[PDB]
């Protein structure tokens, strides 16, 4: 019933020199990380309005046949190496949710981590481009934007626990992020199909139900339509929307990272009838990428917890996401 305090954060001191004031922004993203969980990140000067309309002209657009040409191999059992790459379909009557999900760019054919075959790397699948002319373009650039935006945003974490700016960000490489763009489409249907919406414990209706997102943090845009609860100790909070900022949380690789210091919070979509969108950005880091925890509640940080290679994390993350919330 209540309503979640989530602040809004001008974040444009990160992308300067200005070192107090990037300490300032550090401190608000601290306090946000030990409230709630979430905050608003403003002055990002990524161009969403462009964003949301090539996002929309391309779900519009797009016919079965292309999604049967591009759907992932839970659809499409030609498509045996398309596990995270690839169109997510609805299924009329049934599934209302659809979405599009692509990875880095520069997994290419010719890219090390796909000739040696390496798990949770694969090679984007586009659509024709004369059916949907600067499509790809588009999002091969929203990635590297976004990249820049979540690259910024990893100074400010990092500054908040007392670390030096590069801490995380140096694991954030273009050459190996296993970073995923996704483009959700959530449709206005008449009559909504009752196997889509999902009835939580406490009686609210949902599109998608409680986790703790797979990532170290999560950078998400969506249009202006309030669907987000963040549970807390006193029940779950209603998230306002805003469709002019990124919605910024923190996934379960920082809160093994902190000790829990930051913990990942838990949320869940509600259901609510309305055309929308939801596009996130899912900061991960290299296959290979290791960061030692450290706990900031004590004087020497020590923790006892193992390192964990990101890899790894994330391989057995994806796959248990998917067991207990379903395939989406
Ligand atoms: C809550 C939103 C982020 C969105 N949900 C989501 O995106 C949910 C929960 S965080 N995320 C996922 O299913 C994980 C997708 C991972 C992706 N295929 C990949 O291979 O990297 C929604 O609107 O449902
Ligand atoms: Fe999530």
């Amino acid at each position: 019933v209540s309503k979640a305090n989530v602040p809004k954060i001008d974040v444009s001191p990160l992308f300067g020199d200005d070192q107090a004031a990037k300490m300032r922004v550090a401190q608000q993203i601290d306090a946000a990380s030990r409230d709630t969980g979430f905050f608003y990140a403003v002055n990002h000067g990524i161009n969403v309005q462009r964003l949301s309309q090539k996002t929309k002209e391309f779900h519009m657009s797009i016919t079965p046949e292309e999604k049967w040409d591009l759907a992932i191999r839970a659809y499409n059992k030609e498509h045996q190496d398309q596990v995270r790459a690839g169109y997510y379909l609805s299924i009329p009557g049934k599934k209302a949710v659809e979405s599009f999900c692509y990875l880095n760019p520069n997994f290419t054919p010719d890219h090390p981590r796909i000739q040696a075959k390496t798990p949770t790397h694969e090679v984007n699948v586009w659509p024709d481009e004369t059916k949907h002319p600067g499509f790809q373009d588009f999002a091969e650039q929203y990635y590297w934007d976004v990249f820049g935006l979540s690259s910024a945003l990893l100074k400010g974490y990092a500054l908040a626990l007392g670390k030096e700016e590069n801490f995380f960000a140096r694991h954030f490489k273009p050459d190996d992020t296993l970073a995923s763009v996704v483009l959700i489409r959530y449709p206005y249907l008449d009559p909504y199909p009752e196997a889509a919406i999902k009835t939580a414990a406490d009686g609210t209706k949902l599109s998608f139900e409680w986790h703790e997102d797979v990532s170290l943090i999560t950078v998400l845009y969506q249009s202006n339509v309030q669907n987000l609860q963040v549970e807390t100790a006193a029940g779950y909070q209603d998230i306002e929307a805003d469709d002019t900022g990124y919605l910024i949380n923190c996934g379960s690789y920082m809160a093994h990272l902190t000790n829990n210091y930051y913990k990942a919070p838990i949320h869940r979509v509600k259901w609510v009838n309305a055309e929308r969108q939801s596009l996130p950005f899912f900061v991960n880091l290299g296959y290979d990428s290791v960061i030692d925890p450290f706990d900031p509640r004590e004087p020497n940080g020590k923790s006892d917890r193992e390192p964990l290679s990101y890899g790894d994390y994330l391989q057995n993350g994806l796959v248990s996401l998917i067991n207990k919330n379903g395939q989406t």
